[PDB]
């Protein structure tokens, strides 16, 4: 409703006020305002004001994928993203040479540190985030023992299982480098041991119905084919990396061809590509679960580009936290 | 290679005697043969002599199940030929009518009419079934335990989650076999059939194995084209003519026989045998069968039989407890 529309040109003369003011009239606005292009149009300039650029030119691509042709959207994005783009270019080119300075030396508890707690680390993660209600003592302490947690589902437990079970196929077979080429019967096997324990009926078996802002059709088959190939073509080593796995995650969550594990076994195939490109394991952590979701929900309006930020600000935390740990273990 | 003296003094001992008068009789020389078979189990001489002493004491299957083993033990020994060729015949009426008591039995189960009394011990059956079943492979749950898992989506912390998922898996299995295997539009058993039996058996515990058989440039003795063969030559024989003329309990035993000899599966061979096992007597009007796990002596034993060639322990094992189902259903109203 127009009620903060109009007070969004409240918040017009109090962006052109020079407040705090301004800001605060956007901040009721948009909490009371969702899709109304003029209003994130606003609050884009608004934060622009503030100079968060990203994040203008954030408001301005929803904006412009809720409104096609709104030409005021459109003069602004087109000031706004190429700067957004050289910014991003270098968030990237800052991870990757922090990349190459993790790769300093080979100590056995480097070995120790890294393999085994970022092990755990990441299979707790990656179930935490999708809801499972163990702690990171209680995952360890399944995978180590094999026995029953007090107060937990036999499902969760299985969650925990499947992953440990794809994330040892990954390692010995995905992650060698006599495995040059990644097939589709390889992402089925992905999916088979994810979800196997917990779901034996669905692990590593295509959907065969539609799902419930739609995914892909059962032409599926297809994709997945695309998917393999695009991964296996030579052109694809040229792209970064780590935009290299994010879309990698993005075409699998998007195809979506499974029941169920889909998100479990595209953050595996992120984890796969840039552990091939030389990085440490990249864990997305379950803190962060709001953003996570958040960006991706952003990347099926056409905008991939939150997801990378998010991607890349977390292997960028999480081999900065090693570097630290051997800095600290001096 | 060398049997301890004592038994060599029990066989010159029993050898002159056993005669009927009240310085010998049976247990004088029970006792003492029995002592003997404690300590030399696989002696031909023992076993033979243990078998006339049954045979005196009007047990014949069990003298006749001596003279077996000790003919098995020790081939071409012809004291035990001619003991055996006395015992065959008589066995053999003896066994066609436990069968036939077995299916009078079964004819007089069907024809009980279904209460909620009934229902009751039908839903109970499947936390029976799946506790024994499991079991006897060496799972550590208990009925109760069992039961909670399966009735009341239960867990118990600090136990072993394979477990669980065997527990789990079985259950899955179990009601898979009755909910589809047994529609009467369903009539001949593919090798799908046993395949996804396998699947659900193994499904939680062991996804990766789960419906999938176990697996020539170079040496090998296995091929997954050869173990599905086999596989396929089983259901041909389950699914011909002729072999829907022979007693619905044999046809039963010698499938768990064939199938866990073949072993065309990595793990859970024995679980999909019992279960196949129970299939084909459920087809043929029988209550799910229970083998249970205070029987797993028996029940191996028998095997052991089968494998010197005679499956007749095993038949009467299966028999015997098939007829002890029907009786918990019956002997409940």
């Amino acid at each position: 409703k127009e009620a903060i529309l109009a007070a969004k040109a409240a918040g017009r003369s109090r962006k052109d006020g020079n407040l705090e003011r301004a800001m605060t009239i956007m901040e009721h606005a948009m909490a009371l305002a969702p899709t109304n292009p003029q209003i994130l149009i606003e609050m884009g300039q608004i934060r622009e004001m503030h100079n968060e650029l990203v994040e203008a030119d954030q408001c301005y691509v929803k904006a412009l994928a809720y409104d096609p042709g709104n030409s005021e959207a459109l003069v602004l994005r087109a000031r706004t993203t190429p700067l957004v783009s050289a910014i991003d270019r270098k968030m990237l080119r800052s991870v990757h040479d922090l990349r190459d300075e993790f790769n300093h030396l080979q100590h056995s508890t480097a070995l120790r540190r890294m393999m085994r707690e970022t092990y755990f680390l990441y299979v707790y993660h990656t179930v935490a985030i999708e809801g499972n209600t163990l702690s990171l003592g209680q995952t360890r302490a399944i995978l180590e023992s094999g026995m029953v947690i007090p107060g937990k589902s036999i499902r969760e437990h299985n969650e925990v299982i499947g992953m440990d079970a794809a994330l040892r196929f990954l390692n010995c077979s995905l992650l060698s480098k006599e495995h040059d080429e990644i097939s589709i019967d390889d992402i089925l096997e992905m999916h088979r041991r994810v979800l196997g324990n917990a779901d034996p009926v669905e692990a590593g078996r295509i959907r065969t119905t539609q799902v419930y802002t739609p995914v892909s059709p059962e032409y599926v088959m297809e994709q997945l084919k695309d998917i393999v190939d695009w991964l296996n073509d030579e052109s694809t080593l040229t792209i970064d990396p780590i935009e290299r796995a994010a879309i990698a995650h993005y075409k699998l969550v998007l195809v979506h061809p499974f029941t169920d594990g889909n998100g479990r076994t595209a953050r595996l195939l992120l984890n796969l590509i840039m552990m091939r490109s030389g990085f440490p394991p990249v864990i997305l952590p379950v803190e962060t679960r709001a953003e996570y979701y958040a960006s991706l929900h952003v990347a099926n309006l056409g905008d991939l580009r939150p997801f990378v930020r998010y991607v890349a600000k977390h292997s960028e935390a999480s081999i900065q936290r090693y570097i630290g740990a051997m800095k600290t273990s001096s």
